[PDB]
């Protein structure tokens, strides 16, 4: 279907010790869009080299690496009808400075550094990033569509 | 007066069936806009049908006329200076994925068919929605005007 | 069953001119209490005085009569098990500085004359207000039973 | 240490369906409480046998294994000082009709069977929950305290 | 009247670390309650000898002076009817873990030590505090009673 | 050097009559923007004018002078990396009308006279306002970086 799509979301170790997770959540939550994934780990140095690749050959790599594997980082995939696009809309853009008020970096963030969430750029970008977090079996396969946010 | 400016909005079926209209109603009365009138009812095809008049010959027109009659709607007017345009920002855009987080269809929609809210395009279509669902009893004649809010 | 039991609650003109209805609402909503019956209004003495009738002969009854009747009041109706303790202990207490925060009165009342919302002391005082403020079409007859609610 | 004290949160099949999960980890996280532990399961018949063990001999042990199983559940474990008594306060009581206003069961359940969220009675309760829902990987080793909630 | 009545209100260096000033303000201000002083500064060891005088000789007091000179505190001084007992009733109690969810300490609190805010316990103790942290200029004078909070 | 700028926000006397000090603040924090000032007090009309001085010359500055003065207003100082031009988008535009939700005037406002809050347009404007309205003692000399907040 095209209410099946998929988003991989990383509540960043700034967001976890600022205590935004649940306030994060209930965003997606309130928005109609499903937890299919959830878990919290301290990610190692592959996790987070693999998931950043695409910024593996510029000077700041080192640092993004260093910070997503300081602390917890709550890690989550949600489904949905354009829950990529949206989840990032929902986000705001890389500087939260510039970020709208009522996004997540608009409402909380001043740092590029310390931007509390990172959603997935793409449909591909998610389908790779969600099989690097997850294991097949720690994603929910039976999800039954709400009649009241799908027609 | 100009402040006396009224629009109407609806609760849709999806919007009053997943528990969002106080959630709504705070929205607007937070802004400053006067409740002048509100009742929950279920829309009969006639009223429904005189509602979406200026989509009679498109090929969705039946599919609105069906869904708005198909569980309880909440039916509120509103009045303020430029409320018409006003409440529609505040609802955001058609498609609930491309609204700007902050506005309803941002916050709480992923769906084009479950939309959460509707609200009058213009200060004629207002007129004329207003008339339509309300009798002159139902509707405040009485509005004092808060020195707080106009100058 | 038991789930169909109905409440009258009433928000006081107090209430409205504060722009408290939204905020009212959305705590019964999240409750789980279905919605049954909504309208705005200003009350005649009549309804008023047969609305207070228990206190028709306590000195107070006049000053109750003349405030309700002093400006826009929203009457509903919510259906649910218990709905008429669980909204009265969701209200507070007579005083609202006795009234726990948490409860509509402890958290936004200073007054006992101006208390925000009332509601039904019992099964019987409920069918009777009910009936008094609402007419059978006014109410919703379909309550669709929620599996996530109910067991 | 007495910071250091641990218990374990299951958001229940109704609470996670109608996406009160976010709010529950905020109200946690605003409390002071740190998350050690989080993930999204559909738990096995043997696993919430041995969850409700303390119960397997009463009449409803067969409802509340039943219920826990039939879809998605939220497990956390969160640590602070007295965690596993207010986590308790914080639930309410196991009627959400009688539990208090400001409680998460007095905020948003109306029936014993759909009680939202339920937390360990107990700190040899709670080690023994914690080590049958979570492998030890799963859990936070380094927990940093704030000075800002503890004198 | 007994609406003028006054309480002196400290949120204390942990609460402001926190960022909890605007959340505490805001909820005497939903009361009903009118703020007729406020001020941030960090408190010297003579204003904090002074304030918590009633402990002067308990064991405890050297690390209450310490404590609330360690940083900013915001102070303010709230008006209305039994303003006193109404903002302990909405602190909650001494040990933040026994008080109740929809307090402030309740809400946000974990320890004895850092309990956020602090209250006058009686109104000779109100009156005592407001001439201690704040001068006759920094206060209202003319405060017009809200129709709406009193009758 | 870049995280130390700083911005001066006045609450108007409109924002302070609508019990929003606390809303206002709130939001400022959960940014991540440090109060380094804070004050109520009733304007002078030599402060009034010696703040509203850039438009001197304009027929508008006598109503703007006047109201500014007519009641209380919360004077605040925040800090934070791009804290001006990041205080301005939390605003929103001149009329309330058109400012984006999620904006505090996009939130709360209907009118151009009264639009709850103004803020510094630029670092320089900034600067002047802040020596203006507060004295060197009011302000915080001590801000220690929040490693959640920035790199
Ligand atoms: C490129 C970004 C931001 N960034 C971090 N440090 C720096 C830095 N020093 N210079 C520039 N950019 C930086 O890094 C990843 P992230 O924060 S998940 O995501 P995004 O939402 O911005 O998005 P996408 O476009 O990567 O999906
Ligand atoms: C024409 C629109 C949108 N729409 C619904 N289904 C479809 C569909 N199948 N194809 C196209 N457009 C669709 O219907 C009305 P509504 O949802 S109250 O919203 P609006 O706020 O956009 O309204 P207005 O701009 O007319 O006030
Ligand atoms: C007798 C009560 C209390 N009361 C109001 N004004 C006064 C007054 N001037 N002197 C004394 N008592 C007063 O009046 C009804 P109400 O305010 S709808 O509701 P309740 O929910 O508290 O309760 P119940 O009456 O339905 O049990
Ligand atoms: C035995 C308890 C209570 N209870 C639930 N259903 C029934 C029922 N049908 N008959 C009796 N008792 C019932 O079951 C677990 P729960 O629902 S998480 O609740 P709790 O958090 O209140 O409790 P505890 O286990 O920590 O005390
Ligand atoms: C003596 C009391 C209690 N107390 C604080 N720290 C300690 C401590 N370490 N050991 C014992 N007692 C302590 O101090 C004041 P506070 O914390 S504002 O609270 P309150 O609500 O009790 O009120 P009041 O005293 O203003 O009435
Ligand atoms: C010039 C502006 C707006 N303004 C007020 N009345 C009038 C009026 N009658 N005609 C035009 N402009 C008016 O005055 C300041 P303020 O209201 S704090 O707004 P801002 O914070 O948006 O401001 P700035 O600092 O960016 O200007």
């Amino acid at each position: 279907k095209v209410n099946k799509e998929r988003t991989f979301l990383a509540v960043k170790p700034d967001g976890v010790a600022r205590g935004l997770v649940g306030e994060i959540i209930a965003r997606y939550e309130k928005k109609g869009f499903v937890l299919v994934g959830l878990k919290q780990l301290v990610p190692t140095k592959d996790l987070a080299e693999s998931h950043y690749a695409e910024h593996k050959e510029r000077p700041f790599f080192g640092g993004l690496v260093s910070f997503i594997t300081s602390g917890p980082v709550v890690a989550m995939v949600f489904e949905g009808k354009g829950v990529v696009a949206s989840a990032r809309l929902m986000i705001g853009v890389t500087n939260p400075l510039a970020s709208a008020p009522g996004s997540i970096r608009g409402d909380f963030g001043v740092d590029v550094g310390r931007n509390i969430i990172g959603g997935s750029d793409s449909v591909e970008s998610a389908n790779r990033e969600i099989a690097l977090w997850f294991k097949p079996e720690e994603l929910l396969t039976e999800v039954k569509p709400n009649p009241n946010l799908y027609e």
